[PDB]
């Protein structure tokens, strides 16, 4: 996260850090708790990733200190990543992580509300991005995690700047026309955030950027909202 | 219904009684008609139920006490049920009924409109349950159609009050926090009526609950507007 | 148009005049530019058409008159037409032409915004209807593109107009109940667009009506907003 500021302590009680194990042991991607046995991330986070075996996910974290080999943490059964996703700048950038055992809910570690097709109408106000990325397109991984409030930026905006892009209905963009804060590497997969009448919606997925916190380039996030009906099918038994 | 009162005469005209001819004739569900040849109601209605001969459809009741053999229905051609459904309590508890000849449509008897999509993000606040259906839980079919005004409840909260359910975008929860109003059995399969703009929509089919009109068991319902497509294309002709 | 009045020049920088060069050329439909290489108009348009080949598109005109053999224009490398469309009277009305080369946008040519799903709920108060067709039921192709104010009707009173078809929620309905403004002959394929927030959005595409400017006869249009999923899988490449 770029011109963001160290959060308080399980403010972000949806906000996972997925780490591999391959070749040893570092943070991967953002994500987020949307049920008790489902992390909600991007696709474009298992790149090269063959086996869900090297996947773990732990909850309740703020600093990544507090991440050791006593710590404990949640298996992955299944890598679910959206049939139509080919790669993060032509969306479908979504992914679903089965855990092998179920999350107990806490004060630190508890799910966010979906987006209502029917808040498609409502204008999100007070909007955030969180993560454990870079502080610039060049850096490492932060101790702390990071949030920053961002607006959101109409869909016609959001095509203005990137001319040798399609910015779908399925994308939703956030930034400063200035730049300053945005998501940075690191970041993908993690929740954009939106409280809107005393509840935290799942508005976005952090997924792609040119650069990161540049002027007239704003965070192109993966549209939950229109992927409900996919979350749905997906997390059902069969 | 749990906690109504007596209707007046035709103040709910698309609200049928659908009877079941076997072993011996007795109203089986509630449904609405939405079209001249067409009834929705509850996919769960039509358990054990191997063939649309045994149905009949009666249009413009108020009293049970109306229906004696000389009394004119409308025969079932056919039986739509939703193909996802299982049971009520998964969702995808929908279904047509498609009508042997047409409804004349008069004061006592004529469609309620579907909800429209732009509508999703309306609150509505005058919606009804309506029904032949039980008084409590261990009860019997009532005489005379029952209504009663509930107020919707938020996913979220119906969420809550339903721990061990995945309570969907598909569904829409109504009642009262403190209970003691409710559909309950026989009631399956009519309406949740809401009046918005002095035009009354068709929003919810009544599917399930625990009990009757219990404290923190909000009665749900099948979310109406996620399957219009689906009716739009259940009722062409092929 | 029935009622409207001249345009001024590049007012509607999106339209199109779509014409056939068989047997020799004539207008045939409106169209709208949506995208570099995209029109968006009415499947009813093809209607005997066997080859994209004797298909033209001329953007940025006004007047007919314009149109000479030494006139730019865009060829048509294919017409896509939705596979649910038998005719325009049933729904689904709506075909996309992949032009041979692409449009360098300026003043006179530029792409209109398809409708936000969130918009749905938007009252849309300043919609206009635009092209070169006839000014009454048996005339012929204008010379100036005419424009028309027109307001949107409820489906609702839309299928109390038409009770011999089924007015779906994937069309939209606009005129007045004294008539006198609409589309006729020869403006199928164009926009009904409308002005809100300061942008213009493609609402609908003129379809079809029970003569022209009929009192109690509202125009029907293509209701974009339920084929922007459509839109957005038919305009990618593969
Ligand atoms: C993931 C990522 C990498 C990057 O370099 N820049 C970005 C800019 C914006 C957003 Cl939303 C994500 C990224
Ligand atoms: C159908 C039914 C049976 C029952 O026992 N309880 C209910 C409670 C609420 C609603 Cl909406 C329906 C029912
Ligand atoms: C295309 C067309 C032909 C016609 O004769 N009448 C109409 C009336 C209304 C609308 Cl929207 C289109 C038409």
């Amino acid at each position: 996260i770029v011109g963001g500021t160290a959060s308080v302590r399980g403010e972000w009680p949806w906000q996972v850090t997925l780490h591999t194990t391959s070749p040893t042991q570092r943070h991967l991607c953002g994500g987020s708790i949307i049920g008790n046995q489902w992390i909600l991330t991007a696709a474009h986070c298992f790149y090269g990733v063959e086996s869900p075996k090297i996947l773990r996910v732990y909850s309740g974290i703020l600093n990544q200190a507090e991440i050791a080999e006593d710590t404990s943490f949640f298996g992955v059964q299944e890598i679910i990543i959206h049939d139509q996703y080919k790669m993060a700048e032509s969306g479908y950038d979504i992914a679903l992580l089965k855990l092998e055992t179920t999350v107990n809910y806490a004060d630190s570690q508890r799910p966010i509300s979906l987006p209502s097709k029917g808040e498609r109408n409502v204008i999100y106000t007070d909007c955030w991005v969180t993560g454990w990325g870079y502080r610039k397109l060049r850096d490492k991984i932060q101790n702390t995690l990071q949030k920053a409030k961002i607006p959101l930026v109409t869909n016609e905006e959001c095509q203005k700047r990137y001319r040798g892009h399609k910015i779908t209905h399925k994308m939703i963009c956030a930034g400063y026309r200035e730049g300053g804060k945005d998501a940075c590497k690191g970041d993908s997969g993690g929740p954009l955030s939106c409280k809107h009448n005393e509840v935290w919606h799942l508005v976005g997925i952090t997924s792609w950027g040119e650069g990161c916190a540049q002027r007239e380039r704003p965070g192109v996030y993966t549209n939950v909202v229109e992927y409900v009906d996919w979350i749905l099918e997906k997390t059902q038994a069969v």
